[PDB]
């Protein structure tokens, strides 16, 4: 750049992508000779699915295929290279950074936000854990186009503050993970984008995953759609500059599977950290199915984000990682369930409620 | 509570509908096959040249009680009830009780507003009223419309389009005020009963409770039932439940000039891009180039209608999802009805 009137996130990303060319072309993977995947493909085609699928089996990519259009106006078809707005699934990225910071001894999950983010003052103290678990009592984040960066968003949330009746009760809230993203920035003294790339993106070779405004990936960024009235209409993201950590990231389904399988293989943490993070629920440490941006459930682990006409959903266990990205708004959950439970027949015990995982 | 007063007395003292599906007819076999393999949860009804050629339920009406969707299942039509309200409006115009270009204040004296809003601007969704925000507090239509009066007009939206349930709530009250009778009574006496709609009901009518579908939406952490909690204040803008068959029965009969003469019905149904009918939208529904459309999305349900002079396709979905892609695929791809129907600008006879 030049004059640099940019947030820390863009500063980092612009400099990072000065000499970066467009990412490598990804090929379709689909073996019609395997009845499972033939059944899936056939289902996705006849159900008029518009988006992309990626399925990993015992760590290997066994299916990767795009259906319908990435951009309906320009006639660009969905390919394996198509990157979808993952929305609330970015909370997993932020959770991983949190866990990393805990093991680096830079934060403690039961310490309050005010400790790491002095200006974030609140009627009562809020431990980092209560943000992470969506039980802080903060009013639901009301986005604004005014907000140019993460700082303004979290400084807006601080003004709105606590809702007494909802204190120490569960309430899903993007705002929680926006505050956590700022905590990450404040303790590290570095942008969220930098923390993500240095600590996750690059180590795990996620080369088809990008923040909304990165230049070399614009070619592949999917457009989301909804019918409310007057036809199929494109829902332009207008607030992703203030949404660092709670859903301004774009991923190919393959990269999402690549991320999860590598974490499953202990590439970010040791087994004693990874196993409970991924599988322990109903315990003092991991009281809910939800933790660090994702769900550990009885038969499966789940990620999901719904944002600007897109739906990005992940069902997985130790054999399959199923990533289903939808850029025309609709019911993605019925689809991914049908694939995971009905076709792949994975409706079976996976995690055990109450057990202290080793 | 004039609406319930009428309905309770009406219902002091419905027939089972059978499946209609001929797998030997390739069109309908293709539709059924699509609906099954796409995991459709709801009900379909298709009329061909006035006759019911397909009527079938898929998946569950109530997932908790294991009740399957049948042709008897009645779905929350939501914003498609605006069509009912529009029909009542048009009826009142032809009875010479209201004029569409006269202001609301004329017929509803207490509904005062910084600038006058003609009935037409409400009907067309261009009143400039701030988008209705409901509340559980409101026990009836009156409180809802007295709430919307309170907040008034939004400058800049003064005379431009903005979809708003509130518009048709104020029109429903206009109907009540001019007739001196409840909306429910006006609907039954002027539409429901004349057109033998016997599997259509307001949310709280007792004899139909058995068949009222539950809407769902897995937002996070499983499939969850979205209980309607505001339908007492939503008379005219989406508190009605219909079987898909009744919706087709309604449209085909209107098409056959059973509510109005052809000189009234034809433009109502087909004229768009004119002084009288400037937009595709009118009286609660859309007249488009290749088709006429109704749609309502409310409490986890989606109720959509595509039709022309041959087919009326009614598709009801009680697990929230993309109903439009489905009904398009049926109407355009399978039934091959993507072809000129209404003509923009033409003054229709």
């Amino acid at each position: 750049h030049k004059e640099t009137k940019l947030s820390d996130n863009e500063k980092y990303l612009v400099d990072r992508n000065k000499e970066k060319v467009a990412p490598s072309k990804l090929k379709e993977v689909y073996n019609s000779k395997d009845p499972k995947y033939k059944k899936i493909d056939k289902y996705l085609q006849s159900s008029l699915f518009n988006g992309s699928v990626a399925i990993y089996e015992n760590g290997k990519l066994k299916m990767s295929k795009g259906y319908g259009y990435q951009d309906f106006e320009k006639g660009i078809k969905n390919t394996p290279n198509t990157m979808f707005l993952i929305g609330s699934a970015q909370k997993f990225s932020t959770g991983l950074l949190l866990k990393q910071l805990e093991e680096e001894h830079k934060i403690n999950i039961n310490d309050p936000v005010s400790k790491y983010l002095p200006w974030f003052k609140t009627s009562k103290p809020i431990p980092l854990k209560d943000l992470m678990l969506h039980q802080s009592g903060l009013y639901k984040y009301k986005s604004s186009k005014d907000y140019k960066n993460l700082d303004q968003a979290v400084k807006a949330i601080q003004k709105r503050g606590i809702d007494p009746k909802k204190y120490k009760k569960h309430m899903y809230n993007d705002g929680n993970y926006l505050v956590l993203a700022k905590v990450i920035e404040e303790v590290t003294g570095k942008s969220y984008a930098e923390n993500y790339y240095t600590k996750i993106g690059d180590p795990l070779k996620l080369q088809h995953t990008a923040f909304y405004d990165e230049q070399p990936f614009k070619k592949y960024l999917a457009k989301g759609y909804a019918y409310n009235s007057t036809g199929l209409s494109f829902l332009r993201p207008n607030i992703l500059d203030q949404y660092y950590g709670a859903g301004n990231l774009y991923m190919t389904p393959t990269d999402m599977g690549k991320l999860i399988t590598q974490i499953q293989q202990y590439k970010l943490f040791s087994p004693k950290i990874t196993n409970p993070l991924l599988h322990e629920f109903g315990t003092k440490q991991y009281p809910d199915e939800y933790r660090y941006g994702f769900y550990a459930k009885p038969t499966l682990n789940r990620l999901n984000g719904g944002f600007f006409g897109q739906v990005f959903t992940v069902y997985y266990n130790d054999k399959y990682v199923v990533v289903l990205a939808l850029n025309v708004k609709g019911n993605n959950e019925v689809r991914i369930k049908h694939i995971y439970n009905d076709i792949l027949k994975q409706n079976k015990p996976y995690n055990t409620k109450g057990v202290i995982v080793q």
